[PDB]
């Protein structure tokens, strides 16, 4: 039929939006420039979720348009689980990049976000660990090769010992706090609750008590991060009016708010 | 959700545009950013935006030569009434519409239709000229702005000779023309040159127009010099610029060899007696 109106969004996006990515932290510009674009040629679901976040950041000078974030994200989320269930390696990029601008597209309306971040971030789980093939690999985890949360210490839990069930989640956590003015930390610090190792997992979904003061420390460092960059980073503004800073003022508490991301499943 | 036309246009913001400022084309910012701006307004510039990136695809895909017939004549369709109310607000998407389908028509030379199309093309240039200098196009054309002197210029063409058109006359109908002829000769290497070069037998005025489709010997032998001028600038770009590949195989070197001769050969290339 012709469309003017996606022609106009894909191309606001390699003019407008990906440099929006670049400089929010992430690297790999010709990543976003010009990779995910053509990436988006091949798989459907990727240009959809790269149409819904260029409409969401052109929405902020041009009214009508909010139609056209709804209607492509609804088909980006219903062919990407799908996708999502033959995961091959010819589609984990796409795959990864679409749960990525998803996740940034949800970050920036502000109970529906929770519901497509967790859901976006439920394809980052399903498709880790990435073979380092992958341009994704160092942007969205951290170098774990190798050998303190002021309101809430976590003093008390080091030393560690080899099986401690806190072992993988303190490094990583430890190894994501100094490279907190490293590149592509934005995504490290978004991807972190995805990567979780199983066993954790299974540890804070039934509420022990270390995993949880564990994930309140991570928690000041996503909101401590986001407070002193929403002033430039366009799909973070007003991020911490929805994540509160005593989380305990969630509406169940802490709990309900550690399950509401976290919980649910197919 | 039409994933060729997003291929296709945007292997234009990517591929194409870079290989129209690369021929001497000026204002790099309105192939890259402003005539896409321009096609989300105006359908028929996005046809032939896509038209000629759909051309320039099928260098090295198959398919796709069935989508280049689908939005050429779209275009020309959507072209055809638009350019009926010419208007402030759609001048610039006609004149780029109008370039885009002339360097599409001249990469399909490679009346055998790709006449008929830059003719019917060059016909939207007519139309609109001439441009307010608000206009990002007012590059198709020289500027007669200056004069000449201790009398000075006079054209000088090699393989025939305009040497007993001198010295012109001021009510002479050959001075507009040739003074036109001169200052393009002079800029044969500034930038958009294949632009105004292209335009010149679009932007003639009227009366040595009507001149020429009455046969005037004169008006004839100006117009052999400026086919000089641009069969020698196609037949020495032709191997770096792709839109103008082969063009010396549809363009003959003695114009009287055309199908009816050069007489004939220059009225299949223009369009309407005027009043
Ligand atoms: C916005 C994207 C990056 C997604 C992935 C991150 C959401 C954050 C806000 C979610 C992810 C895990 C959630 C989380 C996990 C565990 C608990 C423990 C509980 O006792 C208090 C709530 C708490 C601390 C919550 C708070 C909200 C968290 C930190
Ligand atoms: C390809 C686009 C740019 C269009 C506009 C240009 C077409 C060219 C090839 C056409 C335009 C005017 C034509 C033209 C006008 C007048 C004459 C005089 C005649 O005694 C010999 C043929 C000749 C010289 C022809 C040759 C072909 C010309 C030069």
């Amino acid at each position: 039929t012709l469309n003017l109106i996606d022609l106009k969004l894909f191309h606001h996006y390699c003019t407008e939006v990906w440099p929006t990515i670049t400089s929010a932290g992430i690297s790999g510009e010709r990543i976003w420039s010009d990779e995910i674009p053509q990436l988006a040629f091949d798989y459907p679901f990727l240009m959809h979720a790269l149409l819904a976040f260029s409409a969401t950041h052109l929405a902020r000078k041009e009214p009508g348009l909010e139609q056209y974030v709804a209607s492509h994200r609804l088909d980006a989320l219903r062919l990407l689980r799908k996708a999502v269930l033959e995961i091959s390696e010819d589609n984990t990029d796409a795959l990864v990049a679409s749960a990525l601008i998803l996740i940034m597209d949800s970050l920036a309306n502000a109970s529906a976000w929770i519901f497509h971040v967790k859901g976006a971030a439920t394809i980052l789980t399903a498709v880790w660990p990435l073979t380092e093939k992958s341009r994704f690999h160092n942007l969205i985890s951290v170098d774990l090769s190798d050998l303190v949360c002021f309101d809430e210490s976590i003093a008390d839990l080091y030393p560690v010992e080899i099986d401690s069930p806190y072992l993988i989640t303190l490094a990583y956590l430890d190894k994501l706090h100094r490279e907190k003015n490293q590149s592509d930390f934005i995504l490290r610090v978004f991807a972190f609750p995805a990567l979780l190792d199983k066993t954790f997992l299974a540890l804070l979904m039934t509420g022990d008590l270390g995993a949880m003061r564990i994930m309140r420390c991570y928690y000041q460092l996503l909101r401590g991060f986001a407070t002193e960059v929403k002033d430039k980073v366009w799909f973070l503004e007003g991020i911490t009016q929805v994540l509160p800073q005593d989380v305990d003022d969630y509406s169940g508490g802490g709990m309900h708010m550690m399950l509401d991301f976290l919980g649910g499943g197919l």
